[PDB]
């Protein structure tokens, strides 16, 4: 019974989590996810503070209204050398990655590595955070409150 988090630096607060290792996480399960953190969805504006101060990803993730990837460098393969907050319009499927917003993370890029879950709740499931350098911190409990999340 295990979840692997990878987790991105922080940029103004912001950051990427992606769960297994491949787009999994639903809308609820999201916001789920990110109240584990002390963190709520990041809301359009600031996601657009985060991609000033360097973030871009090359994944598809949960903002507050809708699904994203911040992009600063043009990439073909990443939002179709789209650059700014991409927003994708149209998809058949549910599942993403997610975004973030911790309020109390430094205010311009915080790259050190992430060591705690700290509003996880009791469970029986071994959750790992890891860390772009490959860190790692696990601890075991939940986060998921909708059933057909789990
Ligand atoms: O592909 C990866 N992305 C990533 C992004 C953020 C945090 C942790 C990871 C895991 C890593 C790097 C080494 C192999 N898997």
């Amino acid at each position: 019974n295990q979840i692997d988090l990878n987790v991105t630096c922080r940029y103004a607060g912001v950051f990427h989590v992606e769960k297994n290792g491949r787009y999994s996480i639903s809308r609820t399960e999201a916001a789920d996810l990110c109240q584990a953190f002390n963190s709520t969805l990041p809301t359009m504006d600031q996601m657009k503070l985060a991609l000033s101060k360097g973030f871009e990803t090359c994944r598809y993730g949960f903002i507050e209204g809708n699904v994203v990837i911040p992009r600063i460098h043009p990439n073909a393969i990443c939002a179709a050398n789209h650059t700014g907050v991409y927003i994708l319009v149209t998809s058949n499927t549910s599942h993403y990655d997610t975004y973030c917003f911790n309020a109390s993370a430094p205010p311009e890029e915080d790259c050190t590595s992430v060591t705690d879950l700290p509003n996880s709740f009791d469970g029986p499931v071994t959750i790992t955070i890891v860390n772009r350098d490959g860190t790692r911190y696990s601890k075991k409990g939940e986060y998921r409150t909708h059933q057909e999340d789990i």
